[PDB]
């Protein structure tokens, strides 16, 4: 009945993630004072955290509690597709956020005229399409599959939902969905910092964004590191820690609304909807 | 430059096809030219073979007759292949840089991991990724714009203009060209710093460098005016687009020339030519 306490903490995180990110989306929707361009990209980020609290983690919980997949081969693949799309769309969006800031800070005039809200939406949409293209389709086209006896065994057990991939796909996709967008964000972000210094409230906002980014990297990097190591030497790091780290990635989805508590704005808008 | 340019243009199809067919055959004869690096060179020559046999010949009928003569589907397949090949090339050049850099700083781990079977896997992974970001948005019509101008071009089968929306135009460019480019350069610069700090291998590295420089010089213009049409669609004249685009095609004819720098290819080109 260890199953019962697990369904309690699990149910609890789903609550954090879902409540916190609905609060964000609603606060920004409420105040137009809170409606800036930056916050448009933040909403995009919130939505990807929502999908996780609503779809990814719920089914993911059953998998960890029962050590087996109850939902069938098709939903297994679908679930996996969704999981990957959400992490790709996050880091891709954090990228945009950084580059957006770096442009506003260096080219303030050429920035205001070119950058409206209709375009940020067009940009958000393009990140989700790019994210769908590089991480949803391939999984749904079955390119991730291995040829190994053990792999084929898994693909035929509706109870097995191990993301057992071929090594080509393991490298290509971690680089393409995570590493590249990560490097880019790290670089562009560093630059924004130097610029902000060569300029010394706006900074508190810039710092919050850096924190959002830094926590993202800490929460997900262990998993993508372990991912590559595995490609080289399959039995050098224990399956359970593989799972531990992926859950650290999932938990990130609840840290954002928490971090936004640094703001007076977000602090006075968080308490208007919770009724105080 | 006008007599010169004119001759080159009357010779490109021949120059690209015969020259790349020739690179392929040389690498496949002289087992002394059979090395990991040269397998990537071969992938690079197939990208070029395809440009020489499918892309350029049909593009020639278009620029000359002034109209698309083959139907709207062949038009969208054509644009597809054209996008594929640029994408596969610059990705393959990326892999060639990373491969060399790694063969030069971790040579043991390099000799132990990198094999021919492995390299082939890497080639196909690259071609796969390339069809993904080039064929697939075309088959889902993600490239299409809403403008009546664009719309009349979609009805005219005799019109094969690649009129795309701004979202697509920027994204497909960042993804097919600029990112792979930025990586290839940062990596090639690292490899230069290593080959330097380290002093016939440097002659083979200098050719790889020339291949990567000429590729950049040949395509960067076309992608620059491509970002410019995004800002203002009237700010740059069609003729300048055609020229820059053909500058890039002509790139498919340069490589075999450049390899004549090596004595092995030269030797082997001459054997092959009776
Ligand atoms: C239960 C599973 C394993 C589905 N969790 C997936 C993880 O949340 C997201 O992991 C990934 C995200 C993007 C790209 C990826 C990736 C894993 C691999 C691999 N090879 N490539
Ligand atoms: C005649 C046409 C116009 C068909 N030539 C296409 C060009 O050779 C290939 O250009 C491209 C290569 C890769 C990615 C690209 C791209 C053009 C765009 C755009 N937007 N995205
Ligand atoms: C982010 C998307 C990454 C996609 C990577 C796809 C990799 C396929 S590898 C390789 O392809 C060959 C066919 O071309 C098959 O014959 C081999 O059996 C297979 O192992
Ligand atoms: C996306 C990139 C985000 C970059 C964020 C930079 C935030 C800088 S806060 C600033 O830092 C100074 C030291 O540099 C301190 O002395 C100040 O007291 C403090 O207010
Ligand atoms: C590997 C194929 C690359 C094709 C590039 C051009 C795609 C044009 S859209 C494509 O046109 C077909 C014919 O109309 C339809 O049958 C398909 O459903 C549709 O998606
Ligand atoms: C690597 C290339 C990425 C391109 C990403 C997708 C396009 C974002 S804009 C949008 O996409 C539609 C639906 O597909 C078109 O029908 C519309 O007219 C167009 O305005
Ligand atoms: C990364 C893609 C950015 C696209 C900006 C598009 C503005 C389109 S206005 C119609
Ligand atoms: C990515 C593969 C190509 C990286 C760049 C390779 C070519 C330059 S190496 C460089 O060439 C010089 C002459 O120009 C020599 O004098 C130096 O000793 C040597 O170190
Ligand atoms: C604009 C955000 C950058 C995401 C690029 C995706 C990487 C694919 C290139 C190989
Ligand atoms: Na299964
Ligand atoms: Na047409």
């Amino acid at each position: 009945q260890w199953e019962a306490g697990m369904s309690l903490l699990m149910a609890l995180v789903v609550l954090l993630i879902v409540a916190g990110n609905v609060l964000v989306i609603a606060a920004i929707g409420s105040t137009q004072r809170l409606q800036t361009l930056t916050n448009l990209f933040i909403t995009s980020l919130a939505c990807a955290d929502l999908v996780v609290g609503l779809l990814v983690v719920p089914f993911g919980a059953t998998l960890v509690v029962r050590g087996t997949w109850l939902w069938g081969s098709f939903l297994c693949e679908l679930w996996t597709s969704l999981d990957v799309l959400c992490v790709t769309a996050s880091i891709e969006t954090l990228c945009v956020i950084a580059i957006d800031r770096y442009l506003a800070i260096t080219s303030p005039f050429r920035y205001q005229s070119l950058m409206t809200r209709a375009r940020a939406k067009v940009i958000i949409c393009t990140v989700w399409a790019i994210s769908a293209l590089v991480s949803f389709l391939p999984i749904m086209m079955h390119w991730w599959r291995d040829e190994d006896p053990q792999a084929l065994k898994c693909y035929q057990d509706p109870g097995c939902c191990d993301f057992v991939t071929n090594r080509a796909y393991a490298i290509a996709s971690s680089i393409i969905s995570f590493y590249i967008p990560l490097l880019i964000m790290i670089f562009v972000a560093l630059r924004v910092y130097r610029e902000a210094k060569e300029q010394i409230r706006e900074h508190k906002a810039l710092k919050t964004l850096g924190i959002i980014m830094g926590v993202f990297t800490l929460c997900w990097l262990p998993f993508f590191l372990v991912n590559i190591v595995n490609v080289f030497n399959r039995d050098l790091v224990p399956d359970w820690l593989f799972v531990a780290f992926n859950w650290l990635g999932y938990a990130n989805s609840a840290m954002n609304p928490i971090i936004y508590c640094r703001s007076p704005d977000f602090r006075k808008a968080f308490k208007r909807l919770l009724a105080f």
